[PDB]
């Protein structure tokens, strides 16, 4: 193994020559460590507050659920002890039939992604383009230097050689740009499979890639009209720490597809940062705060470009595998059977495996699936031996699935269907309001003024119009956040980094038009396309959903709130000082 991970060592070890050491002392168990040396502590215990949206959202001051987000600690602690819980594990070998069976489901669903398209390399335009239309961080300032292309084209040479000098995974510009370079050298070999939409529902059928979280309840709505059973979705306990060593050799399989040259630096991404893995942690001993190195040979790490495509390869392989086992494909011998036969897997793939994946709904660790009857909800051999224990229920226990679309979780949300006015439906994504609140009331980072607190303020209150207006409180509080920030401050920074984010609210244009836009115009499934040119047109989830789903409507406490809403609104205004304004309520 030190073939492969010896030069990273060797120079983290080397340019810390002062103080490295070996930590008799140290907490990996199923990591291998290789030593430490000495770093200034990075991290927050808590988290900074958006005092614009926490003075117009009052009755939230005293929810449980808002005040435990503006925690998350981020120092070495922190990060010791979510390591501790999680990361350092051990995933049992799966049997040889399971194997068997997901090389060609792998090699099969492979096939069917690339059938249309080629695997290519992203260039440095486009990691620069993408920078570039992100800043507006340090990450611009390296894309306009010359120096760190000349670094980029050094680590380049050395992974065609099949070696690698500096791509280190973190849990001086010299270190950063080292790290930039690692990125960008993943995102030329493997950034394809999301800048050429490998995931989009067209190309993978179950994947759901540049649709958004506004059609991701239509997509719901449309997998239930297919026959069958209930509509599972099982959360896996830990995705990434599950991605073992079998599952990194059927993601490699995309290689084969690839021009020679595209092929020897995606091997090189594989074989040396992902199949092997040189990983930077934190951690506070009595002395000080130290920087362990680490090393394994499977897992996946969270913060890597090609994440969530392989990520949603290895579900969409995984949920096939579990219907070939509810529909008695695969059987219990066959799993522990090196011999077993490859003939009906391939022809069930073959004959039935484009319409088993149109019965899904993949994004990353994230899945909806709906089995052609109920025998997959006691079909867990496979997905146990593969690894992808669920989360929070014994392990034979027969899964709970859901016989309305409605009450299905997929990606953090339900989805509603609303009855407009008009007679018009919409299908609308909802979570507990608790949560939006709590991520509302979180500003990112500290030194932070008035003007970028107030614009991330209403980068916030513009997503609640346009996806969670349904919510009675979300549309109060929006109204008042854009009443006391003014109309002409541009929102800055981001409301998520959720991939089924599209940020239409990052705007100064009317909300009602970006609105008409994204539910009426662009809505492939709004055949009338009649605006809405009333926002008391744009409708409300019934007040029992609502208080359902964390609603505060029929309290005394938000009765108050709502009444004396202006006067918050005047305070924060006369704060921010002398600009223009508009009133929304
Ligand atoms: C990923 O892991 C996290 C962990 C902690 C925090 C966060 S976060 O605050 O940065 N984001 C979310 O909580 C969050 C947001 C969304 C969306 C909101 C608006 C959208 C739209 C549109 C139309 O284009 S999409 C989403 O949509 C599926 C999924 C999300 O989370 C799973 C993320
Ligand atoms: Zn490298
Ligand atoms: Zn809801």
């Amino acid at each position: 193994n030190m073939d492969v991970i010896g030069e990273r060592i060797k120079r983290i070890k080397e340019e810390h020559n002062s103080t490295w050491h070996y930590d008799d002392e140290n907490p990996y168990k199923t990591w291998a460590y290789h030593g430490s040396y000495e770093v200034k502590a990075t991290g927050s215990a808590s988290s900074m507050i958006n005092g614009v949206v926490k003075l117009l959202t009052k009755p939230w001051d005293v929810v449980p659920m808002v005040t435990q987000m503006a925690m998350t600690d981020t120092t070495p602690f922190g990060q010791q002890r979510v390591f501790k819980e999680k990361v350092d594990t051990r995933t049992p070998r799966p049997l040889p039939g399971t194997r068997k069976v997901m090389e060609i489901t792998a090699e099969w669903l492979w096939r069917t992604l690339g059938r249309n398209k080629r695997p290519r390399l992203c260039t440095r335009e486009e990691f620069t383009k993408k920078v570039r239309t992100n800043a507006a961080d340090s990450a611009k300032a390296a894309v306009e230097d010359e120096e760190f292309w000349k670094l980029v084209d050094r680590e380049r040479e050395l992974h065609k050689l099949g070696k690698c000098g500096s791509c280190v995974y973190n849990m001086s510009r010299a270190i950063w740009y080292m790290w930039l370079g690692v990125r960008y050298l993943e995102f030329e070999a493997l950034g394809f499979l999301n800048e050429d939409h490998w995931f989009s529902r067209e190309n993978s059928y179950s994947g759901v890639e540049g649709e958004g979280l506004h059609k991701l309840g239509y997509i719901l709505r449309d997998i239930s009209k297919i026959p069958g059973g209930a509509m599972y979705a099982d959360d896996t306990a830990g995705w990434d720490t599950r991605i073992t060593e079998d599952d990194l050799h059927n993601e490699e399989k995309i290689i084969q597809q690839m021009d020679p040259e595209h092929r020897q630096l995606a091997n090189a991404i594989f074989k040396l940062t992902y199949q092997n893995k040189v990983v930077k942690v934190q951690r506070p001993t009595p002395t000080g705060t130290v920087m362990d190195i680490i090393s394994r040979k499977d897992q996946r790490g969270s913060g890597q470009v090609g994440t969530y495509g392989l990520n949603t390869f290895t579900n969409m392989e995984a949920q096939l595998v579990r219907q070939m086992e509810g529909e008695g494909v695969l059987t219990k011998a066959d799993l522990e059977n090196p011999h077993l036969l490859e003939k009906k897997i391939t022809q069930w793939l073959e004959t039935k495996g484009v319409e088993r994946l149109k019965r899904m709904a993949i994004s990353g660790d994230d899945c909806v699936v709906k089995p052609i009857d109920d025998r997959f909800a006691n079909a867990l051999l496979a997905l146990n031996d593969m690894g992808k224990v669920r989360k929070d229920i014994p392990q034979w226990q027969p899964s709970k699935g859901w016989h309305d679309w409605q009450q299905v979780p997929f990606c953090s949300h339900h989805f509603h269907e609303l009855i407009m006015k008009d007679g018009r439906k919409l299908v609308v994504p909802c979570r507990p309001q608790d949560e939006l609140i709590g991520r509302a009331r979180i500003s990112q980072g500290a030194g932070w003024s008035l003007r970028e607190t107030a614009c991330l303020g209403k980068a916030y209150a513009q997503m609640w119009s346009l996806m969670y207006f349904h919510r009675r409180d979300l549309r109060l509080a929006s109204n008042a956040i854009c009443s006391a920030v003014p109309v002409h401050w541009v929102p800055t920074s981001r409301t998520t980094w959720s991939i089924h984010a599209h940020h239409q609210w990052m705007t100064t244009e009317d909300m009602l038009t970006v609105w008409n836009r994204v539910w009426i115009e662009e809505n492939p499934w709004m055949e009338d396309k009649t605006p809405v040119t009333t926002w008391e047109n744009v409708p409300y989830l019934g007040k029992r959903e609502d208080q359902w789903c964390g609603s505060l409507i029929g309290l005394t406490s938000r009765a108050t709130w709502a009444q004396n809403i202006p006067t918050a609104i005047q305070q924060v205004r006369s704060l921010i000082g002398n600009e223009e304004f508009l009133d929304y309520m």
